[PDB]
């Protein structure tokens, strides 16, 4: 089997991407944030504290003839941005782009933190990291991809995120029309539960490529590109007037600037992020200070190849017995 679904930016800045997902019988379609950095499929629901729902579409398990309470199971997750959610668990039928998994754990939110409530466009998350990170207790549950894998034509999914435009998540096949050149594959460590890999270096604009190993994670659920402070300083030093602002929480730059590109290495191959992809717009409405799309990881503990980086590539998440990642230009 295969599946193919369009993923759409939630706003004009590509702050996140939503993909429609069918849950239950009859189908209830919710727009979920596909997140290769976590491993829970959780949704706003009829059980979510009413004051914490503000415009999201909810899953109502009582209206699904295939929903079954997973007795005794609870979940609770905290994300790197400080947001969180928790609740109980149903199993139900879940379909993405024509690919159907029966008995998928659907984690029903009883509580969500403010950033989730405040984002009316995101009805939940669909985790695509390794199932060892799944938070369901006392019986850990498998991700949608893990459950589908054996049925897929090939044990892979691909992320093709658009810049200010829709893109595609495919399951079970590699669309050879969706990229240019060849796909370069690179080793993955699953030791932390992430799609963790080592970039071979970087360049800023037309500058020379610096060969240096940068371990990080391919994370569709993180908006920006978080890299070591040395790398980030070298990038922003090429932008007149750019500075790190403690009050704003990162590098800002004059909105009048034209940003340089940023290149990252994948083995001997190179992925070029155009400068425009690094502009996240005014820090507040009407400001001439703009927020940068490349930020320091120094306070995180891990480097994160988020959407800013991934949207410049066609990315293969190869879930073979030994997982690997593939990157192609497009």
């Amino acid at each position: 089997s295969t599946g193919s679904a369009t993923t759409t930016p939630i706003d004009s800045l590509d702050d996140a991407y939503i993909t429609p997902v069918q849950i239950g019988t009859p189908a209830q379609t919710l727009n979920l944030d596909f997140d290769t950095g976590s491993s829970d499929l959780w949704v706003f629901s009829s059980e979510t504290t009413a004051s914490e729902v503000d415009g999201q579409t909810i899953y109502t398990p009582s209206k699904s003839t295939t929903a079954k309470l997973l007795s005794g199971a609870t979940w609770s997750i905290s994300y790197g941005d400080g947001s969180s959610s928790s609740g109980d668990v149903y199993t139900d039928t879940v379909s993405v782009g024509g690919l159907t998994v029966t008995g998928q754990a659907v984690e029903s939110a009883k509580k969500v933190s403010s950033s989730f409530t405040e984002d009316s466009t995101i009805d939940g998350l669909l985790g695509l990291a390794f199932s060892t990170l799944n938070t369901v207790s006392p019986t850990q549950q498998k991700t949608f991809f893990d459950n589908a894998k054996a049925s897929l034509d090939s044990p892979v999914f691909t992320a093709d995120l658009g810049y200010h435009a829709p893109g595609t998540y495919n399951f079970g096949f590699i669309d050879t029309t969706a990229y240019t050149g060849s796909i370069t594959y690179t080793a993955v460590s699953t030791k932390q539960g992430f799609w963790e890999w080592t970039s071979t270096g970087y360049a800023v604009g037309s500058g020379t490529f610096k060969s240096t190993s940068i371990d990080g994670i391919a994370d569709t659920g993180t908006t920006l590109l978080y890299l070591p402070a040395t790398v980030v300083s070298a990038y922003w030093a090429q932008v007149s007037g750019a500075k790190s602002s403690s009050s704003v929480g990162g590098y800002v730059f004059p909105c009048s600037a034209t940003l340089p590109s940023f290149t990252f290495g994948v083995g001997s191959a190179r992925i070029v992020i155009p400068g425009d992809y690094i502009d996240f717009g005014p820090i507040s409405t009407g400001s001439s200070s703009c927020f940068g799309g490349i930020q320091s990881s120094a306070g995180i503990g891990i480097n994160i190849f988020g959407d800013v980086a991934l949207k410049a590539a066609f990315v293969v998440f190869n879930g073979a017995t030994t997982p690997t990642l593939g990157f192609a230009s497009k």
